[PDB]
């Protein structure tokens, strides 16, 4: 319903939040921050909502001094925030928080990369490759591409994406097709339960599986209480805020959306139905942005979603925006 | 209870909506838009949010052409916007907005300017005498000051108060003290009136005086049915607005906000200023739960229209590290 929109740069942004069935909002977005760079970002916040709104408003700070956004550079990046974090809320018992963050660069040039689908293989295992062996463990999604040499046109974008925890990102094509750009950190996954058992850790499942039988997340910005090993570095701790960092490129026609678990709890509701209701609507709305958003909004919370939720469009343009404005409106 | 944040350029605004106990929300509000000049506004609706809306995000784009805000340049943009509205969205039944507009200037260097309070004499009634003439006919606000020729210093702004209905905007001094940037535009002042009535029209009271016995308001965008007589400047309802001119310093607060957070009685402007001073103090200068209490204020105090607020603060310096950020309370 309140949406906001930035028509800024190359890009329209729009993002909206909901409490839901729940009794406050706890999700935080970072709808842009700064040469040709912009960040944005969706904090889900848990048990308090002060970790996921320093998130937002501190996360660019850091991520914004990067000369690359590599692994490596938004590694210490992320954990420097989460220092900052747990120093200035804690130092015990500090809320949560989920982190989907990207980093969007235009080309103002053509350049050449090789390719597996949208991901750009750095100068390795696709994403989706790794997306899908999880979901085996179906048809939806088509089969991984072979990887391929591509002029990535001029106007284009880059987009790297940085992931902690569960929120998501995707990038929906012009033709329908859509890029998954993270996956999901949970516990009981092979990489973090490995990690959760080396830091003394264990892995139960009650109504889902659960670190020490407490976070169903096994990384995110803050909880304290998860991090106090110290006998190893806190990026080897239980739950750590490490990130994925992955890099796409999206062309002009793209549609970038950003968007919490609480869209995508429904238990139907996945990537691919998620995908079907923006192209619907922005047909049946005629590309109305602000309205897509509230429609996949409101499918999720008609479909039952218990949780907050929280939506970011982000849509491309070839010329920069001639006359920018920050629109406050409902509907 | 859902806020945005903009910390850029030399301010620190704050924006928010509430249906209230209304059906719809149309309220629009332009958080900002572009140098060293911003525009910000608050455009309320009514018969529709088409109009609000379209003003939100085009009004900027005729403003930001101008050389100089003065009121022939202004006018000149808000008929042009108008035309516009009415070419788009109609040329009938074209739902009505109104529109309080504020164009922020930072100095780079001083000017000398005759003042009246914050009030800049163009180089003449002030309008917070107007105001008080009209309240008149026991008191909240101080006796107007005389004119005296003041030194605004750099890294003050220069603020342009572009009203056109009765949206509101009020600048909070450091001191507690406040200025009112605009005053509302009623049908039955004899302005208003007699207007009204050389293009056919009347103003008869029922709950509130009413143009023809409709509307609230005699001045809004878009009301294409009240701009049928044919000069648009002369018609029952106009888009033409009221400019007047104001200083601000770095340590001021500007508010603007819709008829719906002035609606219920003893919710003021004087109450208002109170309200937020106090939330100031209580917070610890926190703008976001600021704009949130004075919202939830109104609606207690059993407002029945929709609620809008935006808070803009001022740095002496640029923001560093520029942010939008959208959260909840
Ligand atoms: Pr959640
Ligand atoms: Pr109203």
């Amino acid at each position: 319903k309140k949406v906001i929109t930035v028509n800024e740069w190359y890009t329209t942004t729009v993002a909206a939040t909901m409490l839901g069935r729940r009794p406050t909002d706890e999700d935080a977005i970072l709808v842009s921050a700064p040469p040709n760079v912009r960040i944005k970002a969706v904090f889900d916040g848990h048990a308090g909502e002060a970790t996921s709104q320093y998130c937002a408003k501190h996360a660019a700070k850091h991520l914004g001094k990067l000369s690359e956004f590599t692994f490596a550079e938004v590694k210490k990046a992320c954990l420097s925030l989460d220092a900052e974090i747990i120093r200035k809320l804690g130092p015990k018992h500090v809320a949560g928080s989920t982190g989907i963050i990207v980093a969007i660069e235009r080309l103002s040039a053509p350049v050449v990369e090789n390719v597996v689908g949208r991901e750009i293989v750095p100068r390795f295992v696709p994403l989706e490759k790794l997306i899908q062996e999880e979901e085996e463990a179906v048809g939806r999604y088509p089969r991984v591409p072979d990887v391929q040499q591509k002029t990535i046109p001029a106007g284009s974008f880059l987009v790297t994406a940085i992931n902690i925890g569960d929120s998501r990102a995707t990038l929906i094509h012009s033709d329908g097709g859509l890029t998954r750009l993270s996956k999901d950190h949970k516990p009981n996954h092979p990489t973090e339960a490995s990690r959760i058992e080396k830091a003394g850790g264990s892995v139960e499942t009650f109504d889902v599986p659960r670190v020490d039988g407490v976070l169903a997340l096994s990384r995110a910005f803050g909880d304290s209480d998860f991090k106090m090993n110290p006998n190893l570095p806190p990026e080897e701790q239980k739950v750590i805020a490490v990130p994925d960092v992955r890099q796409f490129y999206a062309l002009s026609s793209d549609l970038l959306l950003l968007a919490c678990d609480g869209v995508y709890e429904p238990s139907g509701m996945d990537w691919a139905y998620v995908r079907d209701l923006t192209v619907a609507e922005m047909q049946r709305s005629k590309g109305d942005l602000e309205e897509v958003a509230a429609r996949v909004m409101d499918y999720a919370y008609d479909m039952n979603s218990q949780d907050n939720i929280s939506v970011m469009l982000v849509a491309f343009h070839n010329q920069e925006v001639e006359h920018p404005t920050a629109v406050y409106k409902v509907v």
